[PDB]
């Protein structure tokens, strides 16, 4: 697919505003939801910020505290100088007058990690009130509101072209496919709508769907599009060409398989900002394991099928529930008792001594055990480590493999913060990590392919119901990063030529 199609480019173009003001009241106008958690918003929002000279030294403090938190620690002494000298002295020509006297002496002082982080709420705080106001009665405002309609316009699977065929396996086919408009290459998995039905798999889908919409994280495969067509159900979602973890351990260098001690870091700590974020929101993954953690083109990693997951309701601390893969199931859940985030962290241990080892840590290298003989091991047999791991990735995997849930690392006080402050990460920038700053230690070689692999029934009212539900449509965070990464904002979001 060397080449966008400009007859569905065509399709993309702003709308007259009449058609517009029926949007303009179903919708949130939330500042946090428009102009923060939507790149379109906040863009949007930033050049109507640009255009008027008061509200300029906001934008520029906004600005370099992002840049500031994004930098390299050689340049962050400077940056944090000149932030204070442009923006927190009284004569400076960009001082920000909003703020108050005790949080302009605060940002004043100190140099620690979270500097600035203060003084950001307090800039959002001000921006969301008055110049927030002054937006929504500005061109800038319409606009947005112009780009939301064309983001609501049907895009199914007239608008993807697949090129080839990436895995099949339960419930349906994964291929590699092109948005037609923009040119950009997504992942599309396909569930066959009668196997769906035979083997009732109507919830594990539609969790499933449900928890990568709402999630928005560079750490999780990212759900674009959901789309129903006469025999799939479709789920448009990031592709990650580098394949997973379970592949490079392996069958690259067979002879001393295994990653570096550094790399296994790296993709720990990337897994666990992604663990982080479904705790954070009450869901468990329930299936990590090298196999489910892929690679991107760059080299980060992401976790992916979500099938297994579960959501915890309000007010809800634990679940009960048998799933898994045998070698990565926690003994709490093996015995069959409730269970918490911990099940995760138990599979992050697994996780990574797999991967400094090449093999689990209940198994020698290819054994094959059945799940009885294997169940036993994980609740009795004591973990071994060979010479190859440090006194850190020992510490910490045995931390992680803790059979007691309790006395098992994890999440504490809603976030993963204790466990960054293991040894292990000491040479971790989790400030850059997150951001996607920082340069992955492996970049997989695109010449490379990394993989291996190669009735009826009348549907009811039901089902096409549940279809309809399921084809929720695009989701807007994603689509808008496709409009901007593809140079489609830009082009169509003009004023001047
Ligand atoms: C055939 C191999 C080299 C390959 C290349 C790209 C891939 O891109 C993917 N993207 C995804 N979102 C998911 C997923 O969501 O599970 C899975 C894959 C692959 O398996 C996958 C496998
Ligand atoms: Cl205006």
């Amino acid at each position: 697919p060397a080449s966008r199609d400009r007859k569905y480019l065509a399709r993309l173009k702003l709308p007259p505003l009449s058609k517009c003001e029926a949007l303009r009241e179903s919708l949130d106008l939330g500042f946090e939801g428009m102009c923060l958690e939507q790149p379109i918003g906040k863009r949007l929002f930033q050049q109507f910020l640009r255009t008027h000279e008061q509200h300029g030294p906001a934008l520029q403090l906004w600005k370099d505290i992002e840049d500031y938190d994004t930098a390299d620690d050689a340049l962050r002494p400077q940056k944090a100088q000149a932030l204070r000298a442009a923006y927190l002295e009284p004569q400076a020509q960009l001082f920000c007058s909003f703020l108050d006297a005790e949080t302009v002496a605060r940002a004043r002082a100190g140099a620690g990690d979270g500097l600035f982080q203060p003084l950001l709420r307090a800039v959002l705080a001000h921006l969301g009130q008055a110049p927030f106001q002054e937006f929504l009665d500005s061109l800038y405002f319409l606009r947005f509101l112009q780009w939301k309609w064309l983001e609501a316009q049907p895009m199914g699977e007239d608008w993807f072209l697949d090129f080839r065929v990436l895995g099949r396996g339960g419930f349906g086919e994964v291929f590699a496919c092109q948005m037609k408009a923009t040119g950009k290459l997504y992942a599309c998995k396909k569930l066959n709508k009668k196997r769906l039905k035979k083997r009732k798999g109507y919830q594990g889908a539609m969790v499933e769907k449900k928890i990568l919409a709402k999630v928005h994280s560079r750490f999780i495969v990212s759900l674009a599009y959901a789309f129903e067509t006469k025999t799939d159900l479709c789920l448009v979602m990031t592709i990650m060409n580098g394949g997973d973890i379970r592949y490079h351990i392996y069958n690259v260098d067979e002879d001393n398989p295994g990653f570096q001690e550094p790399r296994a870091i790296f993709y720990t700590a990337q897994i666990v900002s992604g663990l982080e974020h479904l705790h954070q929101r009450n869901i468990i993954y329930r299936d990590l394991k090298p196999e489910n953690v892929l690679l991107d083109d760059d080299g980060n990693v992401r976790i992916s099928d979500l099938g297994l997951a579960v959501e915890l309701k309000a007010g809800q601390t634990k679940t009960k529930g048998y799933a898994g893969t045998p070698g990565f199931m926690a003994p709490e859940l093996l015995l069959g008792e409730e269970y918490d985030f911990s099940v995760d962290y138990f599979a992050l241990g697994v996780t990574l001594y797999e991967m400094i080892a090449a093999r689990g840590p209940f198994r020698a290298r290819g054994e094959k055990v059945e799940n009885k003989e294997l169940k036993q091991r994980v609740l009795e047999q004591a973990v071994t480590y060979p010479d190859k791991f440090s006194p850190a990735s020992k510490d910490f995997c045995e931390a992680l493999l803790q059979k007691d849930p309790e006395k098992r690392l994890g999440f504490r006080d809603g976030s993963c913060d204790g466990l960054r402050t293991h040894p292990l990460f000491r040479d971790i920038s989790w400030r850059q990590l997150e951001a996607g700053m920082l340069t992955p230690p492996f970049v997989p070689d695109s010449r490379t392919v990394y993989a291996k692999n190669i009735k009826g029934v009348a549907f009811e009212k039901a089902d096409t119901e549940f279809f309809q539900e399921f084809a929720s449509g695009t989701c807007p965070i994603p689509w808008q990063e496709e409009m901007i990464e593809t140079g489609v904002f830009g082009d169509l979001n003009v004023w001047r030529p």
